[PDB]
């Protein structure tokens, strides 16, 4: 019952902005933001998406988002009825800071229960006006979805987190005061995390007018440091970024080395007038305390709203603060140039811009600047310079100011992140990525993505980070492989439900020429390999020659067989314990019980290699004399009862299938009169032996006596299920430990494979690990109809890795969490700054077949 108090302790290390999706003007990702920014395309554009260009006197031109209509409700856990009184504004959000949290390399189950504070900026409250104005009942629910100090506890409460959870109002400068309040909570030691962002969405003209009255509003664009600035143009912004303290990220765009705020105060020149020696005091305050060299900027984000009284003040004030001393011009920008202004969420806007500029290590250029302002001096002076064109940022920081109205005004400082991408033995061998999405279209386009960046590696570790959400969340999931010869591609609705793995390991039979020779490609199938062969070498058993350059008159022989099947099992169960695939259940058939054994953990490399390699050596050192095996369609208790003496059944395949073996004339005789009655008396070779039957009496008392000084009993977990001893001796010690007992015993008696199959559920996926896909049709035949069957190699296959690629790609898309990248070495995070946004698949792969209520213009009036 009591409860441990949290360790709230100062940190002194490194904060890092690691995810950042959003919502710009003419841009529904940020890659469209950036390629429009890049192409020099201008974002406001002249329609009627919100009102007719023109209604009330209005400017005709704005800045707005694609579409406010959409919304993912079922992801979220909100109903119909909380949606539609839900602000358009919020719901973006929450898609916003799902796609950032995605980008960062972080999931759903990773982010559940942190100390991740939310900080959300937003002002705009007319959807309550529009909502009120014929309010009528059932719209109580607005209390929960249009307040706007639920905007950051919603984040808070679908992703669980548990720490400070605050709205603020700041007008511009918002999205910077609470960049500056994540990061006092980060450094005192109440959070971990911060979920920082901010919205602004326009509905109501009548607003655009009320600002046009104050002269706020100007003619064209925004002509930031221009002589024919004369206001700006509104805009409209949805974006959040995650921040993370910079010893546990996986990914990190720049560094936060500081911000700071401060208000202008009291003035002669009214309270809606900026005022330089502020701004200029708050900069030599934040240049100071951190000890940041001023003239080590390299570019400065500024809040270039285009304002006659407003550029001047700024660009004095960063050339007394930051040019003093510098060497050569600074190059000055502003993102309101190409998507207007933010108003409440403008900080964010500039902040995505310092993040493109810290990601594609290019300044994108800033758009209407023509005639330099003769107010604005340091642009004949050269120490200061409009970016007009693409520049090649190297690397160093950034300062990004969001002076907003009344007088408080924000600062903050970045330092780039440079860890230049290396290559890894990956990226040029094929690779198998799995990913979860909310539709198929989605999926595919996030397929074609990953094929697009198939040689990156930090991309696919940041892909896999979240690609195990559970169905319930994510149910469309899919299998591609990348750098693959033949084009593969799985996709499928998973149910919430999860399914059971059971895995099954094939006897004899599966041999082959070239059994895992493709498979040898991946190192640790490789690696499997050689300790095997290295363990069996002392006993003059060379499995690597077998593998490798063997022969058909090889497994002619019985002990290659053994060999070899045996350890292409291993092998194969060392992949899929590499990937970190935890069977739910166990089963295999004669010589695959080994197999089941070693990977249940009961078992040991050494001790399975030689468990096989006695058995196969019991039957070639003692004299057995010639019989055979068959196939027999009778029932257990036909076949069984058909057999004259010596004859037996071995194993019970299916529900119509007995294997039959004897002496080779007793077989013959009984096998001919079988053959006249109706039956399939199909003969299996076996080198001329009949394993499970009275004649392996003899071998197994030796195999124990081979195997009674080396298998240390240990015991056997209710996973694994017993194909040999009846369920009626499971509780019986004898069932209680793999010891030579076990062996002689499963070498001995009659191998249950139906029994065992009755026990996996209806509905489980059951994996069939060998050197061939022997099994498929019997082990179909017993579960049913709908259980899931995969192989993982196929017989005389041209390429092997194809297959066992496409088997677990196959597997994972019916919902089995996988690690995929385990075959090769871990990335070290956090990832080169190289590697592309993840936060554009997310939001081009959303669920948005239904439309929600929007605010209405004749609402307003």
């Amino acid at each position: 019952p009591p409860k441990t108090p949290n360790v709230v302790e100062p940190y002194k290390g490194e904060v890092a902005i690691c995810g950042l999706s959003g919502r710009y003007p003419e841009s529904a990702n940020v890659g469209e933001l950036e390629y429009n920014l890049f192409n020099k395309i201008d974002m406001v554009t002249i329609d009627n998406r919100r009102w007719e260009p023109g209604y009330l006197g209005t400017p005709e031109r704005m800045g707005k988002v694609k579409t406010i209509t959409d919304f993912d409700a079922e992801f979220f856990g909100v109903h119909t009825k909380g949606a539609q009184t839900m602000d358009p504004m919020l719901r973006n959000l929450l898609e916003v800071v799902y796609e950032a949290i995605v980008d960062a390399g972080e999931s759903l189950e990773s982010m559940k229960g942190t100390r991740t504070g939310v900080y959300i900026g937003v002002s705009n409250n007319e959807v309550d006006t529009a909502y009120m104005k014929n309010w009528t009942d059932d719209d109580a629910y607005m209390v929960q979805g249009c307040h706007h100090s639920m905007y950051p506890n919603w984040i808070s409460f679908f992703f669980d987190f548990s720490g400070p959870s605050t709205a603020y109002n700041t007008a511009c400068s918002t999205s910077l005061v609470c960049l500056d309040a994540a990061e006092r909570h980060l450094r005192m030691g109440v959070i971990d995390n911060a979920i920082v962002g901010g919205s602004n969405f326009i509905y109501r003209p009548a607003t655009t007018k009320l600002f046009m009255g104050m002269n706020f509003l100007g003619s064209s664009t925004c002509k930031a440091f221009d002589e024919s600035g004369d206001g700006f143009v509104r805009g409209e912004v949805a974006s959040a970024i995650l921040l993370k303290k910079a010893d546990t990220a996986k990914r990190v765009y720049c560094t936060l080395v500081g911000s700071m705020l401060n208000n202008d105060g009291n003035q002669t020149n009214g309270i809606l007038y900026p005022n330089s020696e502020a701004q200029e005091q708050l900069m030599t305050d934040i240049y100071s305390t951190h000890k940041i060299d001023a003239n080590e900027v390299k570019y400065f984000e500024c809040h270039g709203t285009g304002t006659q009284a407003g550029d001047p003040n700024e660009t004095r004030a960063i050339c007394n603060a930051v040019c003093k001393g510098k060497k050569d011009p600074l190059l000055i920008g502003s993102i309101k140039s190409n998507l207007g202004h933010g108003e409440t969420a403008s900080g964010i806007n500039g902040i995505s811009k310092v993040i493109i500029t810290m990601h594609s290590r290019q300044i994108p250029p800033n758009l209407h600047f023509k005639n330099p302002n003769p107010k604005i001096p340091g642009l004949f002076d050269g120490r200061l310079k409009v970016v007009t064109e693409t520049t090649p940022f190297d690397g160093g920081l950034i300062a990004i100011n969001s002076f907003g109205m009344g007088g408080t005004n924000a600062h903050a400082i970045f330092r780039s992140f440079d860890k230049r991408a290396e290559p890894h033995p990956a990226s040029d061998k094929p690779r198998l990525f799995t990913y979860c999405a909310r539709t198929e279209e989605g999926l595919q386009k996030i397929f074609e993505e990953a094929h697009k960046h198939a040689s990156n590696v930090e991309f696919h570790a940041l892909c896999q980070e979240s690609a195990n959400t559970k169905p319930k969340s994510l149910p469309y999931r899919g299998a591609t492989i990348l750098n693959a010869e033949g084009e593969y591609t799985e996709i499928q609705k998973c149910p919430s439900k999860a399914r059971e793995v059971w895995f099954v390991y094939s006897g004899m039979g599966s041999q082959w020429v070239g059994m895992g020779r493709s498979l040898m490609a991946l190192d640790v199938f490789r690696q499997s390999i050689e300790e095997t062969a290295a363990i069996l070498s002392p006993f003059g058993v060379d499995l690597m020659s077998l593998l490798m350059d063997g022969t058909e008159d090889k497994l002619k022989e019985i002990m290659p067989p053994f060999i070899c099947i045996n350890a292409i099992q291993l092998a194969l169960t060392d992949l899929l314990n590499s990937m970190g695939i935890v069977p739910d259940g166990l089963v295999g058939h004669s010589l695959g019980e080994v197999g089941c054994a070693y990977a249940d953990g009961c078992l040991t490399r050494r001790e399975a290699i030689l468990s096989a390699f006695w058995r196969a050596k019991a039957v070639i050192d003692c004299e057995v004399k010639p019989g055979k095996m068959a196939a027999v369609e009778l029932t257990w208790e036909e076949a069984k009862r058909l057999c004259p003496p010596g004859v037996v059944a071995a194993c019970h395949n299916s529900q119509d299938s007995v294997t039959i073996s004897g002496g080779a004339q007793e077989m013959t005789k009984f096998m001919a009169e079988l053959s006249a009655q109706g039956v399939t008396v199909k003969e299996v070779n076996s080198n001329n032996i009949s394993y499970h039957s009275s004649f392996m009496t003899e071998p197994a008392a030796y195999l124990k006596k081979g195997l009674e000084k080396e298998i240390v009993p240990k015991p056997r977990s209710k996973k694994w299920i017993s194909t040999s001893i009846p369920e009626e001796r499971w509780g019986n010690p004898e069932a209680q430990t793999a010891d030579a007992s076990y062996q002689a015993n499963n070498l001995l008696s009659s191998v249950l494979f139906y029994e065992g199959l009755q026990k996996i559920p209806s509905n489980a996926i059951a994996i069939e690990i060998a050197p061939a896909g022997l099994l498929q049709s019997v082990i179909k035949k017993s579960l049913g109809q709908d259980c899931t069957i995969v192989a993982l190699q196929k017989r005389k296959s041209p390429n092997n890795l194809e297959v066992f690629f496409s088997a677990l790609g196959k597997c994972y898309s019916h919902g089995v969490p996988m690690n995929p990248l385990g075959l090769y070495p871990a990335v070290q995070f956090p990832v080169s700054i190289d590697t592309p946004m993840l936060s554009s698949m997310v939001s081009e792969a959303w669920d948005h077949s239904a439309k929600w209520r929007v605010p209405l213009v004749e609402e307003f009036e």
